[PDB]
């Protein structure tokens, strides 16, 4: 099924990849490029449950040099994997679709950024 997703760009120095992308693309385009790869990587982690050991969030900017940006997107996921995601991110079944999509995208990115840091980018 189609899952709607949302995320905020990271603070400077959280992601060398993101910081370089924004030299040439908008924050929105740059984050969408990263999320495509991050969600691909994350899908494979949903399949085996390893995603529950992954970081949940990342630092966001709190500077007058940075305005509020929330990026909105959608992506198709197998229903089996989204069930696994929902069981973890929505353990009581009380989160809205939008809140779930924010949690899912944010975790996927948090994982991508931690991998960057751990591999010296």
């Amino acid at each position: 099924i189609q899952v709607f997703l949302s995320a905020r760009p990271p603070a400077p120095e959280v992601s060398k990849i993101y910081d370089n992308l924004i030299l040439q693309y908008s924050p929105s385009k740059s984050l969408q490029m990263i999320l495509r790869r991050a969600l691909g990587d994350f899908e494979n982690m949903l399949a085996d449950g390893s995603f529950r050991a992954a970081p949940k969030s990342y630092p966001i900017p709190h500077t007058a040099f940075e305005k509020s940006i929330i990026v909105q997107t959608s992506r198709m996921f197998p229903v089996s994997l989204i069930e696994a995601a929902r069981n973890h991110f929505d353990p009581l079944g009380l989160e809205t679709a939008r809140a779930f999509g924010h949690k899912l995208a944010t975790a996927a990115l948090a994982c991508f950024f931690a991998r960057e840091k751990a591999t010296n980018s």
